[PDB]
């Protein structure tokens, strides 16, 4: 819809690779997210099933094993990641409105920022999950589970098959990030 | 019916302790196993509950901890201490029937036979079930049971304190064979 359109006017404000490739990946993510990955996590709790009689074992082996699932980690990593160029536009709007170092510092800032917000949940990712792939099976202790419990994880496969895609872009969003600041460092 | 017609027989042949104290200690114990423990045992598997969702797992935990039943084994106690007794009552009765010494080493190996018998099982009782006190929990890891599981005993108060009262009773038979003995060792 006008989604599209926004990012019309943000696509005439940017550099080579800012224009093209940073743009492309940036919807290839929300594309991935939306119409694919969003429905392979709908049934994350209701088929999570755990060999116990134990009631609310379930509830705590969840919670303890999913702090915050993987979708809504890259949903809020996208919002992080898109709020420096938004930021821009509506700056670059307003300097419009009342009429090359303010816009320099601006632009170069904003490239910095995308760094270090997706190097933050990637980092995140591999501390909260332990690597990039998830296992079939937990084991869960907490209370109220006695002893060590079963629990069988949903779709194991086809999740970890979206986090490699996901991880893979990120990374490649960095390194056309790091490669626009050179062309900005070498300019001096 | 019967049975008490045949003690009456061995009544009449045996010693002071012999003729009364052994023989009421043993009616003493058939009593109690009969009209009253047997039921305390009636739903022993019925009644054992595990915290479990695996098919099988309630099966092979009771099987592990509870090899033989205590009444079982009490059966085959007050079985294995009176037939030294059914021996000489028919060895006496064939002798009887075809009419010092012959006797006195019968009624001597028969009494030394109860004593072995009487420990045999009271040492089965302690290493086989760890003790004399039965507990409410037991913990159970035998296949196929997923990691350890709580399992829950049937009625373990009631149980330990017919199982105490049983091996008061086969102790206080232990000494009284002894005193027995011994008074047919000063014979000499």
């Amino acid at each position: 819809g006008t989604l599209q359109t926004i990012l019309g006017g943000v696509n005439k404000h940017s550099t080579s690779i800012g224009k093209i490739w940073l743009t492309v990946l940036f919807i290839f993510r929300i594309m991935i997210l939306v119409v694919a990955a969003k429905e392979v996590w709908g049934d994350e709790q209701a088929d999570f099933v755990c060999n116990t009689l134990q009631p609310g074992c379930k509830n705590v082996c969840y919670d303890h094993y999913f702090p915050i699932s993987h979708i809504r980690l890259w949903a809020l990593q996208l919002i992080f990641v898109s709020t420096p160029a938004l930021l821009v536009a509506m700056h670059v709007a307003y300097r419009r409105h009342e009429k090359e170092g303010s816009l320099w510092w601006t632009y170069t800032s904003s490239i910095f920022f995308r760094v270090i917000f997706e190097a933050a949940f990637m980092y995140v990712f591999y501390v909260m999950y332990d690597g990039f792939s998830m296992q079939r099976l937990v084991k869960c202790n907490a209370w109220p589970c006695p002893n060590t419990v079963d629990c069988f994880v949903s779709r194991p496969t086809e999740k970890t098959v979206f986090t490699v895609f996901m991880i893979a872009v990120s990374g490649i969003c960095i390194l056309l990030n790091v490669t626009e600041l050179c062309y900005l460092l070498i300019r001096y």
